[PDB]
């Protein structure tokens, strides 16, 4: 594991954060997220700043290995499509938040870029300071930048009002699934 | 453009149609779609076979030179994670349907892989004659084979009857969308 991030950290700095609507109060930002803490992509040493103990609190993780957490990250940043993106605690050295923006290329809307943010969870003792809003408005705001024509996601009806601060509404379209 | 596809077509022919739970009749399977029928991999010369005039019945698939597909292809290729898979008609030489199986690389359950059911529309010449069924079965399957944990894909209640006949429930979970066109 080393320090390489995942993809170019200043695509996070050069969002518009003019078009953010979510409310702040202090007002951070991707580049001001509140003191002693920074937004940037997952890098691989990350596995040992407690990325897995964050997301287990969202869903299950079961046992992961060094070397399969290299493989995708290395898959993910080989893509070009993949902006897993995290929160760090510095002083502590652990990671806080993540949520991940893919980005998804299509042939339909002229040769379309489409987005979807996935695997949104802010560790439990970190909840209600700002930072999932942080991190979907930043992300949401990249997609736009990426040239994305629009961005989706899924959740439990009870977070609905939350994604809601961002722009997105429920859509018309049911979400289908089908487990192996 | 060229005739290479997308994706190793052998991985079509390596689908256990055994474990298709779809009804059928008359039968017919990847490997024998229909006559004068072909079930492949999209390939770059599918430009010139009248590929956008089936995506345009699905939604807005407008202005494109062949550069911009190219380069679109070719980077849908590079990843490994792209299934644009077509039923061309071999007589006339157009592609009269399409379906994409995108493969979406997690950290979350050891690792996982999950797949996206996307951008599916049969030429309305050609409906009714068990090609989205026929789509949706392979895709269906060839992500289990290539070990997703589950598979999703999202539509109108309109469409839900469809894709029932799959395996595919509707979810409690919300779809949500920013729309950045409108
Ligand atoms: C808790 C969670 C949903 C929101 O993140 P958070 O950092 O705790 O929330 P924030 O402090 O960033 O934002 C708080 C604001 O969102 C609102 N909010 C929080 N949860 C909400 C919900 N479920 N529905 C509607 N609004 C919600 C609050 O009222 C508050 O509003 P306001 O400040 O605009 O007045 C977070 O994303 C999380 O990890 N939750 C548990 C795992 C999870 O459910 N992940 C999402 C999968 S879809
Ligand atoms: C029309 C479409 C959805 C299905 O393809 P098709 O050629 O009509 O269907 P097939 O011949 O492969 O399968 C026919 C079966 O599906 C059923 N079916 C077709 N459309 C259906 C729908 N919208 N809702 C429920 N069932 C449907 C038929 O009743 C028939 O049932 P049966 O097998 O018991 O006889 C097709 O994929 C299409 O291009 N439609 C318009 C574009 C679109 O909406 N794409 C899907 C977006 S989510
Ligand atoms: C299974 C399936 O085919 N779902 C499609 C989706 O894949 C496609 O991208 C979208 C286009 O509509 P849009 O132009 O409004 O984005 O329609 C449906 O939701």
């Amino acid at each position: 594991p080393d320090e390489t991030p995942m993809f170019d950290p200043s695509l996070l700095k050069e969002v518009d954060w003019s078009q953010n609507t979510a409310t702040f109060s202090p007002a951070i930002s991707p580049t001001h997220p509140g003191e002693g803490l920074v937004l940037r992509p997952l890098c691989t040493a990350d596995l040992n700043r407690g990325f897995f103990k964050v997301l287990g609190q969202l869903t299950e993780t079961g046992v992961v290995s060094p070397e399969q957490f290299m493989k995708s990250f290395e898959h993910m940043k080989k893509s070009g499509d993949y902006y897993v993106t995290v929160v760090e605690d510095v002083t502590l050295g652990q990671i806080v938040a993540t949520a991940t923006l893919i980005i998804e290329h299509k042939f339909i809307h002229s040769c379309a870029k489409r987005g979807r943010v996935e695997d949104v969870v802010v560790s439990d003792e970190c909840r209600g300071k700002q930072l999932g809003k942080l991190l979907l408005s930043t992300l949401t705001l990249l997609s736009k930048k990426l040239n994305c024509y629009k961005i989706t996601l899924e959740c439990l009806p009870q977070n609905v009002g939350f994604y809601k601060k961002f722009g997105y509404t429920v859509s018309e379209e049911n979400y289908m699934c089908r487990r192996f």
